[PDB]
């Protein structure tokens, strides 16, 4: 329809993400540092078109050194917006011990230089 800004619509779900319908989050800051928890934020966004920027999820890190040695302070996911999708997600999973780094995480998302949400996890 006619050309619309991305935008933030109601509250913004974040916690660690529970497994067993759709996901319920634990509404929580504070993540456990074991392998195959899953943490991060959903929301929902208005205005999703085709034409529009992708998402930018920006994960910063304490350092996940990767078993090539190499170290990830940040993690940058580019996320074509869906405009029929009811609901937006960014998570992290612990699935390999050296993912499993203690300290805080800050996930960002972004719509090209506009952050539209965000939460520091502190994962102990």
């Amino acid at each position: 329809g006619a050309q619309a800004e991305v935008r933030i619509d109601g509250p913004i779900e974040y916690g660690v993400f529970e497994s067993r319908s759709e996901q319920n989050i634990q509404q929580t800051t504070e993540v456990p540092a074991k392998l195959g928890t899953k943490f991060g934020m959903r929301y929902q966004l208005s205005g999703k078109q085709e034409g529009d920027t992708p998402l930018t999820l920006l994960y910063l890190t304490p350092g996940v050194v990767t078993p090539d040695g190499q170290r990830h302070d940040k993690f940058e996911v580019v996320q074509k917006l869906v405009p029929g999708a009811p609901t937006d997600v960014m998570a992290y999973e612990f699935t390999e011990p050296h993912e499993v780094v203690k300290g805080e995480w800050r996930l960002m998302v972004f719509q090209g230089d506009r952050l539209l949400a965000e939460k520091s996890f502190d994962v102990r």
